[PDB]
């Protein structure tokens, strides 16, 4: 019998913050879609407040698995800023590693997020949209050191391609979404434009030859595709007055998978207008790009979670409802909690709606 | 445990008559993937004969909802005949609303259905073919009355961008193809090409500014798009003899789904050569399309079918096999037919056949 | 309650052999996907050395049906050779038939397969690749004898159509990928490129006019499509010392699906280095593409593999684990076998290897 275990917990701060601990653990045994096994990754992402006159953060990632035996690590380190409602830029570092090659990288880059449309029309009479359609614009400077012979390699071979190879552009979409990452682009209402290589060139850094590349490309959303849709939201630096930090993990063989989030940020939680709030609105990107692995083996849901409001706090409205509470604490499991993380952990995108209020 | 519980109802009228009776009704525990809830609709469609001797119908069509408390409603009325077996002309009018928001709307259309191949070598020697590649060609003159601030304002922003966006014919189908409907398209072998703006003005109309737009778009299927493969088929206009109609309507909330059907109509049987006759073959969108929501919860199926033949008919076949039979009355339930009730709900276009004769 | 009842075969040959013995048998009580049934298929492949000096084998490929009464027929028979790792040329013939129609053709084409990169900083540091974007070349020159009226239609329609319809290069693959074949593309990380026809002219045959047509495209993978990452795999010229062959059938109708398959060729164990061997890597596309129809009835599985090692070799690691064994024979069933076979064939890719060792 396969069976899905899970626990979650949200414990949300009061008065006028969003912020929220969210802690998770789940385990089913029945194997992941990886054509290589086991696969371990380990992640942890940080963010500090840098400059709030700017409006800058000092965001920072890092990656690290082990797939078949072969060792994984990538890092990311990056200062980012809104410079407008639709225009963010950013600049950072960081490196990847693969057994015994290594590579680092720095960049600078813009992005523009650009809805389809806007009327107060929809403003005034959807109260909890979810749907927007829009298109978002990367304009990205990065610098590789080509300080060992395979990036040597690479960078020569990709001079040569761009130069000869009339549909580059084009075909490198083949090459960026490898494997199964080309699939779900669609599946998430996504589009990726073709690239514009706006300049290469290799530059005489400290160390050695630097590989310098000035690109571009969009990206269209029909409306499910979070990072264009709920843009600001996804970003809340406005709201980042300390720091922040999630890391989590998971192991899977053929046997099983395991997993385990532990973080702490703003935005857990939103003004849903009426003195109401709610539980941020579920991002559709993950139980969309989910649901591609998580209809291959039936199996039952032992899942638990568990709400803790700020003090004198209640809950208005939840559906599915809660089992039981206690002050300010709240737990759902069993019923229609559990066929709702069945619906969800299959692919679905059905509410689960909780309105909260003093 | 997740039930469907389902009746189905067919009462045929006999000797050359395709009209049938079609009821049915739904219920099943489970949450619909809508992200937001709860989600009720109710749709009336109805058409009569209008001009016999031009072939012109009136058709109408209401649908209303409330979603996550916002009333929504349209209408559209409209004459429609066949100028040839390939081309189709249509007039009307309709209006949008939602909440405080509404419009109305007046076109013409054409629309040119073109198969990619015709071959007799297909046709005498495939009984009951399903597949027919083609593309479809729209042609649309549309007007709106500017008679709110909302609607100068999308027009202007409309007329801003075509003027300014080059890739406008190309991202307008991101903004039209809302949500998941864009990834619908490629799961039913369904392609949308640019579109063309023909035409983009304002006409000073009784009451104000009217926004007038001629534009264009083809739509291409591999074989499963009904709309293209039984594009004379889905308009019997030779064979509305007198009003037909139908009503149907949902309930959804976080707790489940309940449907039900109520219509009468001409094409629900088939001259199937030899003197037998058949229920018409499945459509293929509405399975396909279908699938995408009906795998998200495990489920039981509790269905039943009940198909009343005209007096004097027997069923020559049909398989999945009947449990039951009182003279004209047959039914289904449980086993077999159960199985492809499952099959057909989660997406699967397995053919379950009924071909009868006196 | 559905069963899904199946039992796999491999017999393998030692030394530095990769040849095995292939057999399987499932049979399922749930329906077929086909929108017509009955519908029953027997297939034979053959392949035996020909010019061992040049590389060229030559194969044969014999498909057999009935698809709701009607009778299908398509033969190919063709040389074939590498000319260079990338690039590998073909000439054959073969027919079409279907109930009273039927056709001849001959053809030669080239086929090049490139990967979009090449590094050593992958290959040394991944063991066991599994996914290789890249894009295949195919360029054809085919003949037709135009030797009935339909074939003339056809010809005819066809040669009007490439003249007048400036999209015919694009809209030609809404035709070629029949109906959900479409969809099946994507799903798999697959695209196919607009055609280019270099030449379209009828040839005074022995015994008529013959229509000629010259033309190409390519196909782009994102990396799971085996065609391309595996390229060379896929074709064990080098192998074949002996003839090879594989017969397989179905039956299938509204009441279920019964399976055979029963063959002996190479390429079947791999070296894996270190002195092991595997089980060649399971293909992708397969369970991709059937992964499009194994998720519409829930069943449970009854499903054994039987592997035969070569004398005096031993099971390394296998994981799943086998259940039983008989000196060089291994039995798996139950358990994380049967649930890694319904996980497969829903369309999951969790990897199931086996190596082995003197
Ligand atoms: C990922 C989905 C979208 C996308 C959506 C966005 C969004 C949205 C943003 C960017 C931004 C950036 N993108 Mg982009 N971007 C995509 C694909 C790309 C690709 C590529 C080759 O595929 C490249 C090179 C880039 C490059 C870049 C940079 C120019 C820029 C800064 C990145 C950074 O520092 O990351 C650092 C990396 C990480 C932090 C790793 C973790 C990333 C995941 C997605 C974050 C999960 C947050 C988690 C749920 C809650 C975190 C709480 C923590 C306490 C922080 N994008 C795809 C198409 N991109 C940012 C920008 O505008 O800069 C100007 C920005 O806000
Ligand atoms: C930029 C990201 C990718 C990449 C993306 C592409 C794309 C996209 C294309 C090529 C194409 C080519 N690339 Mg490459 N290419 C990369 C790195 C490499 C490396 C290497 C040492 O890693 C090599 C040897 C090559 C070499 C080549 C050839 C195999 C091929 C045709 C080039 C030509 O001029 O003819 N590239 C990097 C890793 N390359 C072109 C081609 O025709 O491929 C079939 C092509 O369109
Ligand atoms: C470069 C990337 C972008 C960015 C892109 C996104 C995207 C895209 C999304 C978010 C979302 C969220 N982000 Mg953001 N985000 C950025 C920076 C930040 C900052 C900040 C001050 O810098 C903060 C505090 C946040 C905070 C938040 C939350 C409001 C929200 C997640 C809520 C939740 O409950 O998660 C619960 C958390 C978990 C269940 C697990 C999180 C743990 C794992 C490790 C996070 C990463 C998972 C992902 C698969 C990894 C992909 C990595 C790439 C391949 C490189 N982001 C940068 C600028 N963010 C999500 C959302 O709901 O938006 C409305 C969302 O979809
Ligand atoms: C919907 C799937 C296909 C499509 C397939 C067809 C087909 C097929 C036809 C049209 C026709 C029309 N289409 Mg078109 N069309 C599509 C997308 C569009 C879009 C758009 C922005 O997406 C627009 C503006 C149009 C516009 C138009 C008009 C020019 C024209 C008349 C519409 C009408 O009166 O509807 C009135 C609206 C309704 C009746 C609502 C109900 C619609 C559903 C689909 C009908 C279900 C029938 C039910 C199962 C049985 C009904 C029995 C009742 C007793 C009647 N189409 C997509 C791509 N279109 C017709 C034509 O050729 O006119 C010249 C026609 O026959
Ligand atoms: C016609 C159907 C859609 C629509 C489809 C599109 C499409 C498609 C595009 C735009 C684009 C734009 N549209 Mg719009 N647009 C609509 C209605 C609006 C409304 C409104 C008051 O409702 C507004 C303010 C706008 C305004 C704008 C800008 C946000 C944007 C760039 C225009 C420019 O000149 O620079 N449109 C209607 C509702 N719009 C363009 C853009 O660059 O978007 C990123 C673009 O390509
Ligand atoms: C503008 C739209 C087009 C059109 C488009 C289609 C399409 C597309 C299809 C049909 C199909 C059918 N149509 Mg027609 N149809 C038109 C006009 C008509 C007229 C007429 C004389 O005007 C008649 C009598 C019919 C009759 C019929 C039947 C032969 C057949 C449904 C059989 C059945 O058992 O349904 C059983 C009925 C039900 C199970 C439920 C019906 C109730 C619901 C409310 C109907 C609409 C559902 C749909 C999801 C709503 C989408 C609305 C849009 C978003 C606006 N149509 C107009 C001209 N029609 C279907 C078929 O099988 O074709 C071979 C089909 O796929
Ligand atoms: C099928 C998936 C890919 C593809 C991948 C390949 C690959 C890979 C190769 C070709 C090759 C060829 N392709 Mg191609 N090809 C595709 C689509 C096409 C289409 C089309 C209109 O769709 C056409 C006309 C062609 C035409 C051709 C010829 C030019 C050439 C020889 C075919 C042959 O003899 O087949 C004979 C037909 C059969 C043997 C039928 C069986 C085919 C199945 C796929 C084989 C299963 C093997 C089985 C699992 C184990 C067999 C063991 C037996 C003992 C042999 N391809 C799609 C896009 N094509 C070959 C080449 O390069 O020639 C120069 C080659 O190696
Ligand atoms: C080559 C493979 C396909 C094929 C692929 C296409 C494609 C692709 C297109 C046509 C198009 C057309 N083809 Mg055709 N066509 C085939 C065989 C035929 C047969 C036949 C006797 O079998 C006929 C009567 C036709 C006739 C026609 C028209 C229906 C149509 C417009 C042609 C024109 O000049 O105007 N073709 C073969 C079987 N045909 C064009 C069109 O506009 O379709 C809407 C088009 O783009
Ligand atoms: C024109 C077609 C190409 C070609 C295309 C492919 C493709 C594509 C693939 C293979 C794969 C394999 N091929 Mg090859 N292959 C060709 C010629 C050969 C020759 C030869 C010396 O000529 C040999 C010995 C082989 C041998 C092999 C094996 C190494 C491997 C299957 C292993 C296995 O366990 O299958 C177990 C076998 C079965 C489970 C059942 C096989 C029985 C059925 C009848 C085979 C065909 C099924 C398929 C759906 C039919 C599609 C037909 C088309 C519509 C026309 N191929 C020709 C040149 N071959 C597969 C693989 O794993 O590659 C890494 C794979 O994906």
């Amino acid at each position: 019998v396969t069976t899905a275990h899970s626990d979650y917990e949200i414990v949300l701060e009061g008065g006028s913050s969003s912020w929220g601990k969210v802690k998770a653990r789940a385990k089913v045994n029945a194997p992941p879609a990886s054509p290589l096994l086991p696969a371990d990754a380990d992640v942890k992402l940080n963010v500090k407040p840098l400059d709030p006159a700017k409006g800058f953060v000092r965001i920072s990632a890092v990656f690290e698995s082990i797939v078949d035996s072969t060792k994984n690590k990538l890092t990311i380190e990056a200062d980012i800023a809104n410079e407008t409602k639709e225009r963010r830029i950013s600049v950072g570092e960081g490196m990847v590693s693969v057994g015994d090659f290594s590579h680092t990288f720095s960049f600078e880059g813009s992005v523009v997020n650009l809805f389809y449309y806007r009327s107060d029309a929809v403003r005034r009479n959807v109260p909890n949209p979810i749907y927007m359609q829009g298109r978002q614009f990367h304009d990205i400077l990065m610098k590789v050191p080509l300080d060992n012979n395979d990036l040597i390699d690479t960078w020569e071979g990709t001079v040569k391609a761009i130069g000869s190879t009339g549909a580059f552009n084009d075909w490198i979409r083949d090459f960026w979404f490898i494997g199964p990452a080309f699939t779900a682009l669609n599946e998430g209402g996504q589009r990726i434009s073709r690239i514009e290589v706006n300049g290469l060139n290799t530059e005489s850094g400290p160390k050695g030859p630097v590989g310098v590349s000035r690109w571009r490309f969009s990206h269209g959303g029909s409306g499910m595709v979070d990072s264009i849709s709920r843009w600001a939201e996804l970003f809340p630096s406005d709201k980042l007055n300390r720091p922040a930090q999630v890391e989590a993990g998971f192991r899977s063989d053929s046997q099983g998978i395991e997993v385990k989030v532990d973080g702490e940020f703003p935005g857990v939680s939103v003004d849903a207008g009426g003195g109401l709030r709610r539980i941020l609105n579920h991002p559709l990107i993950p139980l969309v790009h989910h649901g591609m692995v998580g209809k291959f083996n039936n199996f039952n849901v032992d899942a638990q979670l568990k709400v803790v409001l700020p003090k004198g706090y209640k809950i208005r409205y939840a559906a599915p409802q809660y089992r039981s509470q206690n002050l300010e604490e709240y737990r759902w499991s069993g019923g229609a909690y559990a066929r709702w993380v069945e619906h969800v952990a299959k692919g679905g995108v059905g509410q689960f709606e909780i309105l909260y209020a003093q």
